[PDB]
């Protein structure tokens, strides 16, 4: 499969999440994603095929993971936006007030602005600290997906949102949304990953 930020993958033939970013660790290929999406050694699949397994994760506390892929997978410096692509040019962390977009298999590609950093989300499993909050909308399934500026700078991966009864927060005004992502830089240093860019 071609690995592109934003696409759907399954975990153990059951939950869905979205790909965050292509990374390497030496010779191993992988993608970063949200830790609550799977547990270590869970099987990830894209388009019915096994692409790799969860290698490490931390959730709750933090919410991050990376999946090691087989050699057959094709890592790409891209995040999906409808039928088009956003190129990943780097990981400069943007500041509050910066405009930001995100990609995921449930709501697609949505943009908004970073509204706050170092937020705590209290999920059923326990607290997750140090998250950044933006007001681009998102829905269940978008977890794990890319947050990236239009300019190609990767910000992090989708953690959670204030879900409404329709399964997303796209029906309430941006003032009211709290969509949160896990910053990318700590995930990349923690596992010694290098981001694939173009």
């Amino acid at each position: 499969a071609n690995i592109v930020g934003g696409i759907e993958y399954s975990i153990n033939n059951a939950s869905l999440c979205s790909v965050g970013f292509s990374v390497t660790r030496g010779a191993t290929k992988g993608f970063v994603t949200a830790g609550h999406c799977g547990t270590v050694n869970a099987t990830a699949r894209i388009g019915g095929a096994v692409v790799g397994t969860f290698a490490a994760r931390v959730f709750p506390g933090n919410d991050r993971a990376w999946v090691s892929l087989t050699s057959a997978q094709t890592l790409l410096p891209r995040v999906a936006n409808g039928s088009s692509f956003v190129t990943v040019r780097g990981s400069t962390e943007a500041a509050v007030g910066a405009a930001v977009c995100r990609s995921g298999r449930t709501t697609g590609y949505q943009c908004g602005t970073i509204t706050a950093k170092n937020v705590t989300a209290n999920y059923a499993e326990g607290a997750v600290r140090g998250l950044t909050q933006g007001n681009a909308c998102a829905g269940r399934g978008d977890s794990g997906g890319s947050w990236i500026t239009s300019a190609g700078q990767a910000q992090g991966v989708m953690s959670g949102l204030n879900v409404q009864s329709n399964g997303n927060n796209c029906g309430i005004p941006a003032s009211q949304r709290s969509s949160l992502f896990e910053r990318l830089q700590p995930i990349l240093s923690q596992y010694g990953l290098s981001l694939v860019t173009g």
